[PDB]
């Protein structure tokens, strides 16, 4: 029987890293990209195909879940795992991207949001163990972007105390405690200093994994690269790190580089739906009349059920036409392409070519 | 191998029959019911998953498909099958249905709509061609109901005409004739004179197959149920008898019992995806409250997939949210259900109990 948490580092690349974490309802393989299904569905996809395309986990959204169908209701329904049909580890984000993101009231104790409905770090913890979460996020505060020095240092410090409530709640609950894991979240926005103090904050604290906050925000790859660069070093090195919101594909090799674990956006099934389909010679924009009569796969080496299948020009018709079958076709394709982008990075630290994997990868992604 | 085309007739039960069309594509057992495909997709679903729920073959439309993505681009990418990955038989609708639904010039060449797309006996012949349709249906006109005797006449009269048309363009075209079977689609409104004299003149052309066309458009049941009762004696025993556009579970056990053997409606998809489920205790609609926390499957004894594995609570959940999963999994039970309803008539006629099978049908669905 598999322990409540364990994460073993099997290979190493400069700052990247490969491994597994071992979790009750199984095995997750990094670094890991998590499918995204905020509305306890990844949109157009049934787990048997989330799972088929190589995911090992999947995310969910706290603040969505809470409003609809309701935090209570599902566990009165027997959990998330069963509402859904998942049956693998589900992480949970805690509602504080939403702190900032979908009327607000804020204030030391938590968040009031407008029919009204409250969060704080008890209540979003609360919520995640209703669910059955099987990785807790920390309730924080993801500072906006830009924001002067003064307003990170308040914001981060809240998130602090927020991240210390996080713990005790967590704590409290003995068959959340004894069966799930907790992740604490880093901010600090994009000054080192209070990266650093947030760091030190919650190692302190401990947590199971360590996320990066308050990125992905809209400061650019260049400048979430800089702050990466100095903030995961000072993230326990034994514990996953986790980009929150990331990304598209080549930010998703420059953060592993840097020390990233674990990732989840909504990219590939959102810009699915929209008819962005990724390949390894970069995305394509499927409604393009140029793919009107081309019979080759969306992408020329993927091995999704969908390339072995249909042609461009069929999911061209299809997402033209505002078919349902589009959006599952390119969703599903997109979801195994960032597998199998997982499973090279996983492959080449393991081997000790990812610097070179990452150059290739570069070259023919953006030729 | 199989033959073009080859009806049997192996069990019979008052007008009821049983039995089995061989074509080339593969085998289809009747009563059957075909899934609706329009714009090329069978709404929400993988070929595959057509299949799965027991569909033998599947309905097109000439209109809609000349019009998108177009009937020589489908030609030009290796035809329907290739094109949308369903490579068993596929029966094509002539557009006749089209030529009083969805500006529009009649005349006896003819019907002209608004760019400008035109329809014929030779056009809607070669479309169908150009798309690889193992079924053809004859260009008709479906009588608006209600409609005057005269004014009935002359629209079968030249539906008539249109039927030679039909039949002529087919047979001129060698591949089309050696690889698809035609079916001729009688008219003559709710008149039995015209009736007859309708199929009279289809049975004089000759077809495969025979069609009670201009039904299921605003009669309601009794009337259609009176206007099959003296119809489908009038086409020949021999050959396959197709009601087009039915229809309800209800409507298609007494169509059966009327003598008709092969069906099609939009009713299992497009009322899938608006919530309406069907149930051996009748329809439910999944949005309403009560089924928030009810979590049975959609029905207690279907064999779907769907309901192996869902709830009522999560389907409700979906449809509520509009999420795409909402609309795959209705479609996916609806369209098993009516393929259960086909299975169990065909194994009651081979059992000289379908009597008996419509009565306990009809007392549990409509209690
Ligand atoms: N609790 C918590 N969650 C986070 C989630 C984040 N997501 C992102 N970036 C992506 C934002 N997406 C873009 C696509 O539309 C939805 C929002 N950045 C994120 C940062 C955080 C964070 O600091 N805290
Ligand atoms: N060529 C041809 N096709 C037919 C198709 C028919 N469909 C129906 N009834 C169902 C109509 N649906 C109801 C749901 O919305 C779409 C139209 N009745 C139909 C009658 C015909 C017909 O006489 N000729
Ligand atoms: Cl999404
Ligand atoms: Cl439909
Ligand atoms: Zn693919
Ligand atoms: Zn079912």
């Amino acid at each position: 029987d598999r322990p409540r948490f364990s994460f073993s580092i099997a290979a190493r690349e400069g700052k990247a890293r490969t491994g597994t974490i071992e979790m009750k309802r199984g095995v997750i393989r990094t670094p890991a990209f998590m499918p995204v299904g905020t509305a306890a569905t990844v949109k157009a996809l049934k787990p048997e195909t989330v799972r088929a395309t190589g995911a090992d986990i999947i995310l969910g959204n706290t603040y969505h879940l809470m409003l609809r169908p309701g935090a209570e209701r599902i566990a009165k329904l027997g959990g998330l795992h069963s509402f859904m049909g998942w049956d693998r580890p589900i992480l949970t984000d805690s509602g504080g991207y939403q702190v900032m993101s979908l009327l607000t009231k804020q204030s030391e104790e938590g968040v009031t949001f407008k029919s009204r409905h409250m969060l704080s770090p008890e209540r979003s913890i609360e919520i995640q163990h209703l669910l059955g979460s099987d990785i807790v996020m920390a309730f924080d505060e993801c500072t906006p972007y830009p924001a002067t020095p003064s307003r990170a240092a308040s914001s981060m410090e809240r998130s602090m105390r927020w991240a210390k409530r996080s713990r005790d709640a967590f704590d409290s609950r003995k068959e959340q405690a004894e069966n799930a894991a907790l992740f604490g979240i880093q901010q600090g926005s994009v000054f080192e200093n209070l990266r650093q103090q947030s760091a030190d904050a919650l190692a302190e604290i401990g947590f199971d994994g360590y996320a990066v906050g308050g990125l992905a925000v809209g400061e650019g790859q260049d400048e979430m690269f800089r702050v990466l660069d100095f903030s995961v070093p000072m993230l326990p090195d034994d514990k996953p790190h986790y980009l929150m919101g990331v990304g598209k594909p080549d930010d998703i090799v420059g953060a592993v580089e840097r020390g990233i674990d674990m990732f989840d956006c909504v990219l590939p099934t959102r810009s699915g739906r929209n008819g962005q389909a990724f390949t390894w010679d970069g995305p394509i924009n499927i409604r393009n009349a140029r793919f009107s009569e081309d019979l080759k796969p969306l992408d020329s080496e993927c091995h999704c059920a969908v390339c072995q299948k249909w042609s461009r020009a069929y999911i061209h018709h299809l997402i033209r036409a505002g078919e349902i079958l589009g959006a599952m076709l390119m969703t599903e394709h997109n979801i195994a392409f960032y597998q199998q982008l997982m499973q090279k990075i996983r492959d080449s630290i393991s081997e000790g070519r990812f610097s070179q994997f990452a150059q290739d990868f570069r070259a023919r992604y953006f030729a």
